[PDB]
């Protein structure tokens, strides 16, 4: 076992050790198959991340739910283990992604301290990461010349420098709710060195007609209403490398965040 | 109660009046609100489709659960009043629309009629009620010309004539099944003289192409695979008259049957 | 006269004078009731081409058939008074069009200075001024919101955007040869305000089929070949407002010029 | 705004619609004094040019730098308004003169039409316009009996009765190539009804010693080489009616015909 590697969390530490930062808490037990598979990971994982921890206010923790029954009752642990994120306000979410490595579990932390929902930081204070396509770059990105995935969005205007420049979007209700999501997007993506660009529809037509963005292209009165479109471009593939997002609209990142990181 | 009318099922008769046939029945209580302004609606809607009932295979039955509380049990009723679709395999589906009348149930049974699934009828001695439209025909639907609401499916292809040919549609995985579906929607909403239309985007590719269905025009290497669009234009109005179908693909006709039919 | 109008040309400056660009002369006698009240249409015509006239390099010029019978006489001149239009290489054709006005005059010299026979200028410098209509544009047309005549060809393809792209036709072997007949032919019909548009038939199977246009629209092993056809539209008519080329293909542009000039 | 009037060009259609044909541009500013009282003189050029347009090939287009400010960036423009010509190949000259007419931009393209290295059309189908002048008519013209200007072309020979002659010129390396240059000159100058002369000084050597040409009059081993001289004559003036070409010799005819038409 590491050095400082910390006890778990009881009922006499729980609530007290939650109120600062953020926390990444394995519910475990000991009675698990599963769960002394997870036991040297994670101690691995907490000893690789003793530096970030302190610069980016994530902690690693646990709880043994048979030694905290009734802790875990309250925070009503469905499986184990069960590994969640929680703010001072409480649960966020779980992470279900596996197979859980010093890796994923890295990544994740790293990719959670850049949503500023979760320590309620201040967004502008950051760069978007999102990149500027002219039609040639993102034809060059579908012949097969992108080294590293690529996000992309797709938006009705033609004005748009980096992704949050103040803009008016025309008949584009969501437009600037997404502007939010589209830059937090960029930079959980970017942890995962999965690249994020943008794309102006009204100054390049015939790529985002052909491509079925069509309606972004330009002002109709016949749809009230149009969406910021996402797809995703596959590294060093000349064909089938474009997968547009398959979930619908959401103000959340998470859904786009694993999409863009799915293998195909 | 009117002359005829069934007292409800009970232990006796439950399993052996649902082994033939369609029912559509009413888990109620004699003591709560909502069963009891239902009550007389559902005296209503039974002596109405006396005719339609023998010639559609379809029952409008009823459940006292608390002369058969052991009944609502078994079947899980979680609420008052609770209306469901019953096959002689088991549950099918539950009646959520409101406000309930005799109108609203009534084209409820049959719209259930008028899918093959609920009682493996065979669909191919139906004709489709899809209609085909040309580009300028759909315009002419979107400049405010439609008197009844339109639901228009669109497809890769340029050889449909009608939406049921037999016609093998290229990078389009779900387009075979999804002539199943479209073809059992048409039937249902010819119910509630809601219209259904096919484009062929190959036919029409600048106006697909503006619609944001620009994929289906064309064969693209970028592309694994297509799906048919579906869009609902608005009687009577010349302006926010189309409306993208929201929901993810399905197989099932439900959410595209009552996209159409809610209320703008 | 106008004060720079020219004497009648004579055996002396005759063919040095038509030795370069163009010439449309008139024959005319002094003893002749047509060709006196042709002669200051002729001068209002002169004065009013001289901008033009230098920069089409077009001439307007005359020849005295009695002070100057033995040129008439080489030239077989017939009737009196005869327009003839004359390039270095010599004679090229007559204008018969009656009535001769100004207008006429003009308009034959600006349609002549297009055809790059004439003068052999090579045509790949020009725009066609045919326009892509797609089959819900062309149906506009005839529904009546054309508010000009259009000249509309259709052609057994599916590729043509440009009506003078380089383009593979299949068993139509006049196809290659009637892209510079249509081209010569949408550039001097623009002289007169007159539309032309072409048409790809494979992308408009059943609009074309309905108008007698189906052996363009798929290929089929019964024909041996197929050619482009032709047909006029006439402006802000409701019916009757579509009439076929009648007469055979050309590789003139001139008939299908004259006929999509008629009064109707 | 004139009926058919156009959009201005941006940067989806800008290379596009420059890839035929002349084009003169207009960049202008929404927020600059001088480009407003253009935009009425620019559709009044554009709407009584529309017929020229047609067969001439000769667009007149504009590009808004602050709605196309990437645009402009790209086309390195330096004040607003700036009026360019265009060809397929690109940018060729701008439009500086001053103040714009309908009449100036008018004439401006008709010169332009008229010099074959715009779309690089064939000269000699053209004829010249430059007149053989002995030495009386010179002296006439200098007696103030022009009643245009002249621009008049001296020449080291005795042979030249058209400015296009097939000659042998001895001693004069650059007169072949200015034959051109002075054909060019006489199509252009047509059109601001200036007149174009030459003289042969072998032919008059008193005329052309004292005019400051004498070295141009016999062959002499002193000087390498001549070169033809270029002197422009006032109209209806009887006294400093004579100036000499004041730049230094040039291939291209654009300061030969500025020259011409500066007012004294």
């Amino acid at each position: 076992p590491p050095e400082g590697f910390p006890e778990p969390l009881n009922p006499t530490n729980f609530k007290e050790e939650l109120s600062k930062g953020l926390h990444i808490i394995d519910f475990y037990s000991p009675y698990c198959p599963h769960c002394k598979h997870l036991a040297p990971v994670w101690m691995e994982t907490w000893e690789e991340f003793k530096e970030e921890s302190k610069t980016l206010n994530i902690t690693f923790s646990q709880v043994n739910c048979i030694e905290s029954a009734d802790l875990c009752g309250d925070e009503n642990i469905e499986y184990f283990p069960e590994i969640r994120l929680y703010n001072p306000s409480g649960y966020i979410k779980s992470f279900t992604e596996t197979p859980r490595t010093k890796e994923s579990l890295i990544a994740f932390a790293r990719r959670e301290s850049m949503d500023p929902n979760n320590l309620d930081t201040d967004l502008d204070s950051a760069k978007s990461e999102s990149q500027y396509l002219e039609g040639f770059d993102f034809l060059e990105l579908i012949a097969g010349k992108a080294t590293r995935p690529h996000l992309v969005s797709f938006w009705p205007t033609k004005d748009m420098k980096n992704s949050d420049d103040s803009l008016e979007f025309k008949n584009c209700d969501k437009c600037h709710e997404f502007q939010r999501t589209w830059k937090i997007i960029s930079r959980q993506l970017a942890v995962d060195d999965i690249n994020t660009g943008h794309v102006n529809c009204e100054s390049n037509p015939t790529i985002c007609e052909e491509l079925g963005f069509g309606d972004l292209v330009k002002i109709t009165n016949h749809r009230a209403d149009r969406e910021p479109k996402v797809a995703l471009v596959l590294p060093n593939k000349t064909s089938n490398n474009l997968f547009d997002y398959p979930n619908g609209y959401s103000a959340k990142s998470d859904g786009y965040v694993d999409f863009a990181r799915r293998t195909f």
